[PDB]
């Protein structure tokens, strides 16, 4: 774990811009690698959920790491979510982040069907061999994957040869201080943006989220807060944070991200893969407005 | 619903044979369709759950459809598993099934990121249309796919234009009696093999199941004996399929079929996909003196 | 399990009358008594969740089984539901059943705190010390419990000794026809009513029912229907009780059952007890249309 | 909200202690209401979950609520916890509290059985009748309740004229920040230990624990550090709670503690009420080794 430390930080999960015909928006891509490089995020989180990777293919989600890695390698960090529920897919991923220079992987424990624990440490392993020599994030999300690990399990995980990180999509911050409490030197990313302040004080490090790409600079200036000892700044930022947030799971969150994105001049076209729909119009307004007042404070 | 009638019956949800390269072993699949076919199963539901769908591409997916149509076309109904968590590569897998000659689609809700009622009936809408003309087979799956629809959106969804049908993976066996008394015409597939008998009681009207790959005769009969007033054959007959049951929930369903398979000489390596890992040795004396039984009975 | 076989059988949940102070209302207590008893009711369970124990003191509890007694003891078979969180209070109502001349005792798994299984266990154990001869009907109601017992655990309990039967009010008939299987001689009751006939398929062999107080010939009916090979008059009998179910959920069940009796001329004020509310004013109407169908049936 | 600001604080939940006949035991009952007292406690919160509430009678929990208020009337502020599932059993609790001249009362949202939301607010306004001026704090715990209120419910709830306050057992950090952001004014106590710093920095301003018992002075520390901008202190405190915690999950958190204060010589039996079981013995060294640890720390 200690070996991995240059992992630590504030790391945007990444959107993946879609054209009006839902194929991917190469430029709008490349316009909010940029963007997040110039507010100062530490590095990307690509492929993972927030970047629609479950619906798309190997090779799209192959032409994202690439595009990404062009744009921002040696510039920030670089996670690459490799994660499927097939092994070999995932390794097939771990490969091409591989060549194309990412720093990391990363791998959602595999959902849908029911595996053993045994089975999940293997999955993990195996891609761990393909990345070949690139640590490994875990990424635990039970309310989506379904998978339910003991304490004890995750332990295990996070102690695999080549594991370097645990990204822990969990509101359970007992669990976040008994993870620290037995890894100290764990990077250790909060999962869920609108517990952030809290996540850091049971003992995360860091964060990888969605609501980073528009307001990254806030979790950034959380971090610092804590560290001085100056609460009620971290808790004002938080609370800022939890406005968006209650507006965009209103709105959808991916979709109201990008819209944001599109009024700040990043994104062209919106929308998520189907069977994500449209934005209700009616929010169009307040979307505009957050995304006028994110770039007077940005 | 009146239309689609002859969807209704006994129907195998057939498992994607792989060789030792975890690739597709199409000897196996063509000699597990003919198996199937001689025992007298009224149809295949092809690239379900049980076929191992989403640990598959979509070419291997398409694959697997072409080549057991090739095998079963006009011989018994064929029905194509298309979903995906993706519209257009639900779409993709629909006009495919189409072009080989399948006699319905079918396409799980889709699953991991939440969706709302309305973008689910557009993405059963799309695929609808993308099946252009083959009837569509709603299947719900709430305990692997996280979604939870309410009986009334159940009853919207199966009363789309083009639904002829509802595969219901659920114990509910209250709901399953609702859904008949509001749909008298419906073709209702129990899909937990272990409640068959009951559920048929509720109200279903047939069924699809992974274990009628080993003996859809048994389900065959309790459908026989319940039409016949015989409550103590069709219990009878349930209880055997449940002591099997019993078996595969320990061994694992897929891979504890595909290995009674391989010792009726079906299927020549009885491997699912990774992260699937393989049967525990110490179940090879049950699994193979159940293929003896079987053997002996059909 | 043999020695208990005389408590197989449709018992109905027996209601619990209040006025409109919230007393005990006595004389309705004894009127619905009569009533069950001349439906051809095999028995009655008292005090269970049906009757509202949770809301009533022990000494309440204690009046309304003394009461039962005296109406029904020797006619019909009587089972004391003395369950409550606390085992000393649990053991003082099973003290009272048998001083009152009960046929069994009966308790929920104790609820709200967590126990441990084997906690659970000496619960039952300390019950049947107290109960001095009275067999034990275990009552499983996981839904309101929130006491998640494995199957081997369902095992162990029931085979206490001076476990003669089990009340399992849940919807997994898998789980249902494994207990049946595990234990071919104990008494099953089905707990769920609108799923009775598919319970029994799945290998109860009686129901112990809150709507069998209104309509339990029908539950009859469909045993005798079962038993017989008339399929169809059981099923349709179920779909009957599954459209009253279906009202009484919207209005409300105890309070719709208590309203439809008061319909009826045997319980003089429909109520439950706070914190339930009255019946909407809206449902009035169709309640009473249901009093009248049912005595025009009866 | 603002009229209650003087219950804001760290309120240990009292345990009731019992003795080997399972009886009250008043002497221990006063030495740990003394022992509170001497630790800085802000108040207690009496009969509760952690005082074996749902565990004995109405008589039992007045006997207890009417000797706390004798030891700790004007010292600290108290709170009687005189929640049941019945409405009228609870107006007894509230009216007793009142005579006793307690600060406040508090329910548990009613259990087992479910009810709606009109309900819930109508069970709330009866009691708060009842307490004829004592604010009513509404206590919230989904895990053990099975009452699953939306936000805007709570929110309404909160708002009910005579409701002071709102205990929160959920570890849901971004509820708590919600419920705080709309409700400027009021008292927020995080009912979960182990997530206690985290808690405050999302917007609780005290807390209502069981382990406060043992340790409160921990919790006040928190308090504290937090308020001067001491980060560290306040999770180093925390980290220190939680290794306890760890512990008394292990053992059992009640019957923990009370073994714990029983080697303080505090509590004279340390036993809870079936079907509670004793602590493991193998555990005893551990709890004896803790209670002289928090012995030399105070």
């Amino acid at each position: 774990h200690h070996h991995a430390t240059n992992l630590r930080g504030v790391m945007a999960a990444l959107l993946t811009p879609f054209d009006q015909q839902q194929a991917l928006d190469k430029a709008s891509l490349r316009r909010l690698v940029q963007f997040n490089i110039q507010q100062g995020i530490d590095g990307l989180y690509v492929g993972g959920s927030t970047g629609e990777a479950f619906v798309q293919s190997l090779s799209e989600r192959e032409q994202v790491l690439e595009i990404v890695a062009e744009e921002a390698k040696g510039k920030i960090k670089l996670i690459a979510h490799v994660g499927c529920v097939s092994t070999a897919e995932s390794q097939q991923l771990a490969a091409s982040a591989k060549r194309y220079g990412f720093d990391a992987v990363s791998a959602v424990t595999p959902f849908y069907y029911p595996f053993s624990f045994e089975e999940h440490c293997d999955h993990y392993r195996a891609i761990i061999d393909s990345a070949d020599g690139l640590p490994m994030v875990v990424y635990n999300i039970p309310a989506l994957s379904g998978v339910k690990l003991t304490l004890d399990q995750i332990n295990t995980l996070v102690t695999l040869p080549g594991v370097g990180a645990l990204k822990q999509t969990s509101g359970d911050l007992y669990q976040m201080e008994q993870i620290r409490r037995e890894h100290p030197d764990l990077v250790l990313y909060n999962g869920y943006d609108n517990i952030f302040a809290s996540g850091l004080l049971a003992g995360a490090d860091g964060g990888i989220g969605s609501t980073y790409n528009i307001m990254g600079w806030r979790y950034q200036g959380i971090v610092k807060a804590l560290k001085e000892g100056d609460i009620q700044t971290a808790q004002k930022l938080q609370t800022e944070c939890n406005k968006v947030i209650d507006l965009l799971i209103k709105t959808g969150v991916f979709r109201g991200l990008k819209t944001v994105l599109h009024y700040m001049d990043v994104v062209s076209v919106p929308l998520c893969r189907k069977p994500f729909g449209p934005v209700d119009e009616k929010y169009l307004p307040e979307l505009k407005a957050l995304a006028q007042q994110l770039m007077q404070e940005r």
